[PDB]
């Protein structure tokens, strides 16, 4: 385990999976390496890994895997010249050396975009050599996302095998392959804003508001644990955490294996769902206990009144170690309702902490803070409502004309936003509608705060970039816990000026007949944007009005002989109808 590293680990994870994660360590530091001399890196390394597998003592299998990973990269050849300053590393001591090599790695390294190839291009390629097509896909997703935890990779990689095999052999690949494909890209780039936001929360609001989202979360996932047991968790979680986004790939994976380990040894303290996930191999026992359901909530838990509202020792107990007293109320609030989201949780928590700093202090702190559960009624309620009306506006509009809905909605509370992205924006919450609303009310609320804080990241990402709202701004840098919140407080803007109409932006042509479904759509969504920028004030009849007859006119041009005029012809009839009616 500690004598030759390098052996322990190809004993640990397997020759595949060694070679699948060297692979992406290397591409995830060497961006501008071509991938036949990643390959050859592999195969040297993998092959120096057999030599101590066979013998622990044979020469430098003793060295450590940051010595050896060091060591090699200094031995390409280009280092310096593609590389630039990253060579200099080479020149410090295996501390600051492998510190020096993280220092460089490259967030936005300028490569073009990987284009999705067609089916049968891809299916061929697949069919002609797996590992090559696969291999080749991985170092091309690694090297662009060098921060992107690479076991995770990994096993998305998994499921980019198990989908082409699935789909190159049946009748309609791409019905059944490009869905897989979109899924698989979402997840990822999910999971990939979902890293790269928790990471940044700790570093601008601290370790303490992290502890009480990992409270909230693990109690919702282990109620049945002591408060104890899931505190040592808050505990070891923060500081995996506080590791992994520091961006040391083996430091990342000794602690995350570490908890892994601890709570494999402990479930009967924990949770009685991780039996599965225990039996598994060390490469994957953490992130399939990180994706364990929740377990069951112990039978008639009491009302948190007793120990929280009623008692004559609330601001005793409190003031001697606040903190952790709220860290009680989060535990016993969070376990009894799995079907809040996390940030709700952190709402009453706060409230709470807000009223006994109050009370507390003033004449009867009793009568004060008698009636603080009051205060959590509208707080629990403005998330379940806002559901309700969201989720029932998509049952009876389909994801589609939803989106449509949504797309007016936020062009009229942020026209300044270009055209695209209030597109994406809407296309991407009506998918959330579309998921989240298919489960109870039990599960709505966690589902879309983990669907929507990935959304609403996308776009502080893209306004962070190029700013064009105070208010926008004000929602992308409050407190996680106000983001959702702030966003959906937001009015209409009614200081905006009217968009100047422009006539190609109204015209349309045949070839909208012969697009595919999403492309067609966006060019729809599009002109829906553009129509709300420049007649704002348009009520919901009248731009559903002008909505029914462009309904028509795509419909009628796309199928009546020889046809791209009436687009010319009967397009000069609608405009002129629409801007009647709406001026
Ligand atoms: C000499 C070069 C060294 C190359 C090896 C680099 C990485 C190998 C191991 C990767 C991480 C495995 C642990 C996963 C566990 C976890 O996420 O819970
Ligand atoms: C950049 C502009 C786009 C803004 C997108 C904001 C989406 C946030 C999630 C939900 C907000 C809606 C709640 C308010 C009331 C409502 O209209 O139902
Ligand atoms: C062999 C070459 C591999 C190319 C990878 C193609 C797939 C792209 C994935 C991302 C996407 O779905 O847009
Ligand atoms: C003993 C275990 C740890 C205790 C954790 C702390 C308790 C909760 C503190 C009050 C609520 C804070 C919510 C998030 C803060 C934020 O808005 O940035
Ligand atoms: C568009 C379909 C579903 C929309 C859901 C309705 C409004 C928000 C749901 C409540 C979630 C609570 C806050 C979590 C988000 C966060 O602060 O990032
Ligand atoms: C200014 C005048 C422009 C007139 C054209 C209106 C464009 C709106 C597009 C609406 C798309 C609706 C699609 C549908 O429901 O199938």
């Amino acid at each position: 385990a500690h004598k030759s590293e390098v052996a322990h680990r190809f004993k640990d994870l397997g020759e595949e999976n060694f070679k699948a994660l060297v692979l992406i360590a290397f591409a995830q530091y060497l961006q501008q390496c071509p991938f036949e001399d990643h390959v050859k890196l592999v195969n040297e390394v993998t092959e120096f890994a057999k030599t101590c597998v066979a013998d622990e003592s044979a020469e430098n299998c003793d060295k450590s895997l940051h010595t050896l990973f060091g060591d090699k990269l200094c031995t390409v050849a280009t280092l310096r010249e593609t590389y630039g300053e990253m060579a200099d590393c080479c020149a410090k001591q295996e501390p600051e050396r492998n510190e020096c090599f993280l220092q460089h790695k490259d967030d936005n390294p300028n490569l073009p975009r990987l284009v999705r190839p067609e089916v049968d291009v891809m299916c061929t390629a697949f069919h002609d050599n797996e590992e090559t097509f696969l291999k080749k896909y991985l170092y091309e997703i690694a090297r662009r996302h060098p921060y992107f935890y690479a076991p995770e990779l990994l096993f998305f990689a998994k499921r980019y095998k198990a989908a082409f095999t699935e789909c190159c052999q049946a009748a309609d690949k791409a019905a059944c392959l490009l869905p897989k494909l979109d899924e698989l890209r979402d997840e990822g780039k999910a999971s990939s804003a979902k890293q790269r936001l928790k990471c940044a929360s700790l570093q601008k609001f601290g370790e303490r508001a992290f502890k009480a989202w990992a409270v909230a979360r693990l109690s919702q996932r282990f109620p049945k644990a002591e408060f104890a047991e899931v505190s040592k968790l808050v505990t070891d979680l923060t500081k995996v955490h506080t590791e992994c986004c520091h961006g040391d790939l083996l430091e990342c994976a000794d602690d995350r294996a570490d908890l892994a380990k601890y709570i494999c040894e402990n479930q009967d303290s924990i949770s009685s769902k991780l039996k599965e996930c225990c039996e598994k191999p060390l490469l994957e026992k953490s992130h399939c206990i990180a994706e364990v359901e929740n377990d069951e909530m112990p039978a008639d838990l009491p009302s948190l009144a007793a120990d929280f509202v009623e008692s004559k020792d609330v601001c005793k107990n409190y003031a001697e170690a606040k903190d952790v007293f709220l860290g009680m109320f989060l535990y016993e609030y969070a376990r009894r309702h799995p079907d809040y989201s996390v940030v709700l949780l952190l709402r009453l928590a706060k409230t709470y902490e807000t009223t006994l700093e109050k009370c507390c202090a003033a004449a009867d702190p009793h009568e004060c803070y008698a009636k603080v559960f009051d205060e959590f009624k509208p707080l629990v309620e403005e998330p379940q409502n806002l559901i309700k009306q969201n989720c029932e506006l998509f049952e009876q509009l389909g994801e589609y004309k939803f989106q449509n809905a949504l797309l007016v909605r936020y062009t009229k509370k942020v026209p300044q936003v270009s055209t695209p992205t209030l597109v994406e924006v809407s296309r991407n919450l009506g998918k959330v509608g579309s998921k989240c609303c298919k489960h109870p009310e039990a599960k709505r609320m966690p589902c879309a705060e983990d669907y929507l804080s990935v959304v609403l990241n996308q776009l502080c990402v893209l306004h962070e970039k190029t700013p064009v709202s105070d208010r926008v701004t004000k929602c992308c840098t409050e407190s996680l816990v106000n983001r959702r919140p702030c966003f959906s407080a937001l009015e209409v803007d009614e200081t905006y000026v009217p968009k100047e109409f422009n006539a190609e932006t109204f015209t349309f042509h045949a070839d909208i007949c012969t697009l595919s479904e999403k492309e067609r759509q966006i060019k729809k969504q599009t002109a829906l944007v553009e129509l709300v920028k420049h007649k704002p004030k348009a009520t919901k009849e009248q731009l559903k009005a002008v909505m029914d007859d462009f309904a028509a006119f795509v419909e009628k041009c796309c199928k009546a002989d020889d046809k791209e005029t009436c687009f010319a012809e009967e397009g000069k009839k609608l405009v002129a109808a629409s801007q009647a009616a709406l001026g």
